[PDB]
């Protein structure tokens, strides 16, 4: 269709919407996107006619967003405002709570403290602290500004009853609405806090910033953080109550329109946006002020595909919002969800949880990407990953708590292992095959975005070629998780929607996959030093595995030479950061808890798998685990992804950034960049 039908709230934002159609008409040509303009009563009546296809793109602040996700409207955000620069666009903000130095308390110490808020009901000034307060608050908690009053000692919470909770204004008598209250707003609350009144301003942390001339100023106040220590203002990325989107275009899920409506906006930023039109302004207007986008706009940015509304609010920010929207609390360690990639390592983890005592239980998805999005947003708390992914999970947020250790030892629990060891193994028959020509042969792969299967060795092809369309390169292969036109499909065996799924549907994921690859269509194979041994001389007993002889198969030296498989130790590709276990950092010490307590019953201190439970069940397709683990291992200070991969690995994954086609990993960098 080409038209984007854009929804207005008032009279005023629908006749902007009618200029902004007339304008566009005038400069973009008939092949190109156009505007119809909607108009309805509210934002809540928008969200309804976008989700019943009445019309397609509505701006809105991160509470209407998330309204706008839940059902039956399953909206999704699709298009950013940002408010920087081209070169530095500021698409969030971050929910602070700052106070003085020095004045000796934390966030789990706020009650019977000053509170300065920007305004009742407000986000940042309200909704997202008191969201994140709400079961620390007394019961009962509806009317919530009783509850808080009964909090505070004493606040200024602009445009709330006085007469009815006159606690809340001892800071600003009355609680004045408008701006002539001097602690009024986003301003006023930090120099309420400025001036000693209250102890602590929930504001954005461009409000520190923007009150504040230097470092040397800023650094005479502190940020309050979740786990209830300090950190300073400059850290508030690493120090905030939420992660907030400033305003977002948000569209249908399925059908949305999400590309026409891409392509609107970003033609109209080119012609009409800052600075680019003294005809037409997108982002101003003689009707009144934040008509359709904030006047306060630079530009737009596309919302990365991946990306669904849970998602680009943040974990902490729905959490807040659920709290008070739902108006109910909940009453030791929650029970760990643990998230199985798909049915194969469901059912090995329906019997880890029925074999638990209750403290594990379980939930499904279809790739690793899936699985961390859902430890993410709490569908999920934790999963063992391949060190590439352990990569992406960090810039996700997640934190790795305990690894995967897999060389025998009296002390395994507490030995920090080097790595593994990434391979090239190629058949010894095909006595051509070089380190320096694989051009036009055939790979196998364990699955995209993995150490030895893909990052270390198309790591090490990048650099040789510096192009990533590692498809032409090589002839055909099996890379589970790539693009399904992908040549690198081609080799894989999965039967109909499995083909080329990265997970155990696709009989070539994996390193015993990516080995079979290699016996039965492939030239080489990328997995781990460990692998054929794993998988010949009967140790693995499937009819394609039976009969192969370590000795039929020789790795790849980086030297152009070759040896057995025995010799990873000088003829392998890189080391490989062991594979570890993630979480989110407010599940991390009860997953490193309840993890060493289920390795006790059920790690290698098991005789007889056959009769009991064994987490680490060496069977073909490490499921969960991989199954020469001999033990989960603990991490000591090396617990962000950057501290566990160390610097060799990161800047090593950092080089194939420009191939990545991780839709995750595009996400989560564009919500921390
Ligand atoms: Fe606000
Ligand atoms: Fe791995």
């Amino acid at each position: 269709d080409k038209t984007v039908r854009w929804c207005a709230v008032s009279e005023h934002e629908a006749t902007k919407c009618q200029s902004f159609r007339d304008h566009m008409k005038s400069v973009i040509p008939s092949d190109g996107p156009s505007v119809a303009c909607v108009k309805k009563a509210s934002y809540l009546d928008c969200i309804r006619a976008i989700a019943a296809n009445e019309a397609d793109a509505v701006t809105l602040d991160a509470g209407l967003v998330y309204d706008a996700y839940l059902a039956p409207n399953n909206l999704k955000p699709v298009v950013a405002e940002f408010y920087g620069s081209k070169e530095d666009p500021q698409t969030f903000y971050y929910a602070v709570a700052v106070v003085k130095k020095d004045s000796g308390f934390q966030m789990n110490q706020l009650r019977g403290k000053k509170s300065c808020h920007t305004g009742l009901g407000r986000s940042a000034g309200w909704n997202i602290p008191i969201g994140l307060l709400y079961c620390d608050l007394p019961e009962p908690r509806k009317p919530l500004e009783k509850a808080v009053a009964n909090f505070f000692s004493g606040s200024c919470a602009p445009c709330a009853d006085g007469t009815d909770f006159p606690q809340l204004c001892q800071l600003c008598p009355g609680c004045g609405c408008s701006t002539l209250n001097q602690y009024f707003g986003y301003s006023g609350a930090f120099k309420c806090l400025k001036d000693g009144a209250g102890d602590v301003a929930f504001v954005k942390h461009s409000t520190i910033f923007e009150n504040l001339a230097n470092k040397a100023d800023r650094d005479q106040y502190e940020l309050l953080c979740l786990d209830n220590t300090r950190k300073p203002v400059d850290e508030y990325k690493d120090c905030h109550l939420a992660q907030v989107p400033s305003h977002t275009v948000v569209a249908r899920s399925m059908g949305g329109k999400e590309d026409l409506i891409w392509e609107l906006l970003n033609q109209a930023q080119e012609h009409f946006g800052k600075d680019k039109s003294k005809e037409f302004q997108l982002f101003s207007s003689p009707h009144g002020k934040d008509l359709l986008f904030k006047d306060s706009a630079h530009g737009f940015l596309k919302v990365p595909p991946r990306m669904d509304a849970k998602m680009y609010l943040g974990y902490e920010y729905v959490t807040a919002i659920r709290n008070l929207r739902e108006g109910t609390c909940p009453e030791e360690c929650k029970p760990v969800k643990w998230c199985a990639l798909s049915h194969h390592e469901r059912l090995k983890c329906d019997e880890w949880s029925v074999n638990s005592v209750g403290k594990i239980e379980c939930v499904s998805a279809e790739t690793t990407e899936d699985c961390i999005a859902k430890i993410m947003n709490g569908e999920a708390d934790a999963m063992s990953l391949d060190g590439g992914f352990v990569y992406i999970a960090g810039k996700c947020g997640l934190v790795p708590v305990l690894a995967e250790n897999y060389n025998k030892s009296d002390n395994c629990e507490d030995t920090p292992e080097a790595g593994y060891f990434a391979i090239a193994v190629v058949k010894k028959s095909a006595s051509d095959l070089t380190w320096d020509n694989l051009k036009g042969k055939k790979s196998c792969h364990t699955a995209v975005g993995r150490t030895a299967g893909w990052n270390i060795p198309m790591g090490l092809l990048y650099n040789k070629i510096n192009h990533c369309r590692f498809d032409e390169f090589f002839s055909e292969g099996c890379a589970p998780g790539s693009k399904k036109d992908s040549s690198l499909c081609k080799l894989c065996m999965g039967s109909g929607l499995n083909l080329c799924e990265p997970n155990n549907k696709e009989g070539y994921y994996g390193y015993t996959g990516a080995f079979r690859c290699l016996v039965e269509k492939g030239d080489v194979a990328f997995v781990k030093h460990q692998t054929v041994p794993q998988n010949t001389g009967g140790k693995n007993p499937d009819p394609w595995a039976k009969n192969l002889n370590e000795k039929d198969y020789e790795l790849l030296c980086l030297d152009g030479t070759r040896k057995p498989v025995e010799e990873y130790a000088n003829c392998h590709l890189a080391r490989a950061p062991n594979h570890a276990v993630v979480t989110r950092k407010d599940k991390e010490a009860c997953v490193h808890k309840i993890l060493r307590q289920q390795q006790h019953l059920f790690g290698s201190n098991v005789t007889d798998c056959s009769g009991n439970f064994c987490l680490f069940r060496s069977e073909t397709k490490d499921l969960l685990f991989r199954d020469d683990t001999v033990c989960l291992a603990k991490l000591h200070d090396r617990n962000t992804y950057e501290k566990y991969l160390g610097e060799e690995y990161v800047k090593a994954v950092g080089n194939l950034r420009k191939c990545s086609t991780s839709s995750l990993l595009e996400a989560c960098t564009f919500r921390r960049p």
